[PDB]
């Protein structure tokens, strides 16, 4: 909409203060002009016709509870804007500054979120399995990055390509965790999963059989659930990415870390310069290792380390 831009404060999901970019004109909206061409959030007003509509406001304070999924999705919308440009020279998910929407409290109960094609999707959760999901930084980062994905390597949502898809989105979920720097850590998800039990996440980088999924190529999952593995195979990805940045000796394979930053370059220019859409597990080794012969030399550790974390995983 036309308005002035405006500064607003509320409270998050899990019930911390922040300031809002907001756009006054009559009401007070949620729509952010200080990055691109907007970051743009929605109520789904617990229906699933998308987007809904803009997120008004009469006073510009967002403290009620049915506030609080927009004020995260909003402000963590942000966050994710700032470090692909500020870090990766990337101008929103098309690299042209396109406007950036989101929609909270779609559906009853809904304990997931996605990208749909065209913007990100936020259930509430029911309570149980779930908390409102974008009260997780990693989560809203994880969504955003499925339209950088989508608009660069487009990796196919489904099998191994798509295993590296959700991995793509993990990582960098992390890396803008990181970059946020409010208790970061290689968990997916755990502000928002599973509220009545402690110290649980929804996957771990660092330990992807902690809960369930393979941490070694041998041990992937080859069925048709989940799109054939998605969300289960990424593990595999997952914890190589873990020991590229932080070191680690894996079914025997000791890995020299290179840290957080070296890791998002080497992913971030595999993504946009070397996959395509059927990249395999294999190819994507490949391309990281092309990736970080092109920044740092063929005789650097960080090209050994690559090698490293992908022998441990049983990725040739
Ligand atoms: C980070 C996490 C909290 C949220 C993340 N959502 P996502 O990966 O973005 C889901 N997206 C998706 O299923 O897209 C399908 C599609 C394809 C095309 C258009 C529209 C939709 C996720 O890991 N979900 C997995 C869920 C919870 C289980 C039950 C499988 C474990
Ligand atoms: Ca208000
Ligand atoms: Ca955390
Ligand atoms: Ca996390
Ligand atoms: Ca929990
Ligand atoms: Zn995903």
């Amino acid at each position: 909409i036309t308005g002035t831009s405006t500064v607003g404060v509320g409270r998050g999901v899990l019930g911390d203060q922040k300031n809002i970019n907001t756009t006054y004109s009559t009401y007070y909206y949620l729509q952010d002009n200080t990055r691109g061409n907007g970051i743009f959030t929605y109520d789904a007003k617990y229906r699933t016709t998308l987007p809904g509509s803009l997120w008004a406001d009469a006073d510009n304070q967002f403290f009620a509870s049915y506030d609080a999924p927009a004020v995260d999705a909003h402000y963590y919308a942000g966050v994710t804007y700032d470090y692909y440009k500020n870090v990766h020279n990337r101008l929103s998910y098309d690299g042209n500054n396109a406007a950036i929407r989101s929609s909270v409290h779609y559906s009853q109960g809904y304990n997931n979120a996605f990208w749909n094609g065209s913007q990100m999707v936020y259930g509430d959760g029911d309570g149980q399995t779930f908390i409102p999901l974008s009260g997780g930084i990693d989560v809203v980062a994880h969504e955003l990055t499925h339209a950088v994905t989508d608009y660069t390597a487009g990796l196919i949502y489904q099998n191994e390509s798509g295993a590296i898809n959700e991995a793509i989105s993990d990582i960098f979920g992390t890396l803008v965790e990181f970059y946020a720097n409010k208790n970061p850590d290689w968990e997916i998800g755990e502000d928002v999963y599973t509220p009545g039990i402690s110290g649980d996440s929804l996957r771990s980088m660092s330990d992807p059989a902690k809960y369930g999924d393979p941490d070694h190529y041998s041990k992937r999952y080859t069925g048709t659930q989940d799109n054939g593995g998605v969300h289960i195979n990424s593990g595999i990805i997952n914890k190589a990415a873990y020991l590229i940045s932080q070191g680690g000796t894996h079914y025997g394979v000791s890995v020299v870390g290179i840290g957080r930053d070296k890791l998002g370059k080497i992913f971030y220019r595999a993504l946009t310069q070397y996959l395509t859409p059927t990249s395999n597990f294999s190819q994507l080794r490949a391309a990281a290792v092309q990736s970080a012969t092109d920044l740092y030399g063929s005789t650097s550790q960080e090209v050994a380390s690559v090698k490293q974390a992908f022998d441990a995983v049983g990725v040739k």
